[PDB]
Parts: C-alpha cells; sequence; structure tokens
C-alpha cells in the first residue's frame, strides 16, 4: 500500500486553489483539514478556471458525506465520487491530482 | 505543497502492522482510518520489533488529541508529536516512513 497522493492536511483554502488552478483536468482534487472549522475537512475539486470547495459532512456517528451517501472513511468518500459526481450542476468526477515529481 | 506520506486512509489494522513491520527506524508511522471505529482515526507507529496502535481521540469541539495537548488538525498532531514523544514508556518520536518509489 502507498500514502493517498490526495490528502495535504492543513494547507489554507487559497493555497488549495492556488494548486489546482495549474491542474489541467477537472476534477483533480484534494482533502484538506479547514481551518475555519478545526477538526472538519474540506473538499476542494478543480472544474474550468475555478476551483470549488465542499465540506465533508459528518452525521450522528462519525460517517462522512458530500450530499446524501455516507461512508465509513474519507477514503471511501473519495473514492465513490470517482464514479458519482460531486456536484449537482455538473458532472464533475474526482481524480488524482498530477502531483510534481 | 505536497500530500502528507503519512496519511494511508482506510487500510486494515494488521495491513499497518505488516508496512511498519519493515521499516527500519522507530518512529515510523502512519495515520489510518478505523475499521472499528468508523469515522475515527489511529495512529500506528513502529518501535522495535513490535508495532504500537494509539486511538486519536477528540474533545467536545473536535480537536484531536492522543493524551493531553490538543490540535485543530491531524496535521498538527503528527507535527507536534515529531518532537514530543506519543509514547509515555518509550521515547518514541514520528517520523515520515521511508517510502517505496
Ligand atoms: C460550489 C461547490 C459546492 C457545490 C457548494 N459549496 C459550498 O456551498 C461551500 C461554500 C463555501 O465555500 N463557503 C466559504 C461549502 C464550504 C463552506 C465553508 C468552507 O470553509 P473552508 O473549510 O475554510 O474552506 C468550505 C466549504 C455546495 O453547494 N456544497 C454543499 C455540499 C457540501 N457538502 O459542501 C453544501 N453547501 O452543503
Ligand atoms: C501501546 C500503544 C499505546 C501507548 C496504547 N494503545 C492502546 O491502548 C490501544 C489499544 C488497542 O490497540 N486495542 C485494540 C488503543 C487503540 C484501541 C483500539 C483501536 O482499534 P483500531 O482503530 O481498529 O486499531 C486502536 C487503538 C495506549 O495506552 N493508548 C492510550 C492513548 C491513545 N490515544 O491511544 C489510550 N489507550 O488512551
Amino acid at each position: 500500500m502507498k500514502p493517498h497522493p490526495w490528502f495535504f492536511g492543513k494547507i489554507p483554502r487559497a493555497k488549495a486553489e492556488e494548486m489546482l488552478s495549474k491542474q489541467r483536468h477537472d476534477g483533480a482534487f484534494l482533502i484538506r483539514e479547514s481551518e475555519s472549522a478545526p477538526g472538519d475537512f474540506s473538499l476542494s475539486v478543480k472544474f474550468g478556471n475555478d476551483v470549488q470547495h465542499f465540506k465533508v459532512l459528518r452525521d450522528g456517528a462519525g460517517k462522512y458525506f458530500l450530499w446524501v451517501v455516507k461512508f465509513n472513511s474519507l477514503n471511501e468518500l473519495v473514492d465513490y465520487h470517482r464514479s458519482t459526481s460531486v456536484s449537482r450542476n455538473q458532472q464533475i468526477f474526482l481524480r488524482d491530482i498530477e502531483q510534481v515529481p
């Protein structure tokens, strides 16, 4: 197993936008630890000339979700959204960022 | 910025032990998403011929901690424990795993 290329920890929201702006393909994303909401995660995704931000929500048991379907881990939430759009306005599917070697 | 080499998402506790057992230096670690406690994180660390597991605890606001000092993110908790032992029985400091290229 290898570490996930999408977990950036505590990077500012603006930094996520700076990074994803340079990505070529829509869907390029990263999970970050919110600075405005300590203890919560945020999902930042590239789409066109913009970067969309989503709150990773939790149900009463601690399961994670964006809209309706929830999971036992961020890992599963991320994988589910690689084939089910994270957006309700466009078909945007998560894909790993082209990491800098 | 680059993704953190310590976040492995949802990997089994046994898999974390398998991986860390191969690491040469004490302190080599990874953060994983608990399978027994969905929504919670676990910290696995190598020490000698064993792999120690810690529950990443949360306070009422969602801050993370192992013992007493708490942080606004897993990222900060991890960095704090690179210079303050995660153990009360041995001086074990977190250090990035020697990732396989
Ligand atoms: C345009 C992207 C998506 C579609 C849209 N996003 C949103 O509504 C954003 C709004 C925002 O960024 N406010 C500052 C949600 C959001 C709110 C705060 C936030 O703070 P940071 O952790 O500091 O970045 C991050 C994201 C949405 O409808 N989100 C849904 C679904 C979701 N899980 O976010 C919602 N608002 O419940
Ligand atoms: C030997 C390692 C450390 C020192 C020790 N660890 C512990 O007590 C472990 C016990 C355990 O693994 N039970 C199965 C805590 C622990 C408990 C459950 C667990 O489940 P998984 O997410 O499925 O792996 C992981 C770790 C401890 O005293 N931990 C403290 C501090 C902490 N934050 O874990 C505690 N138990 O509160």
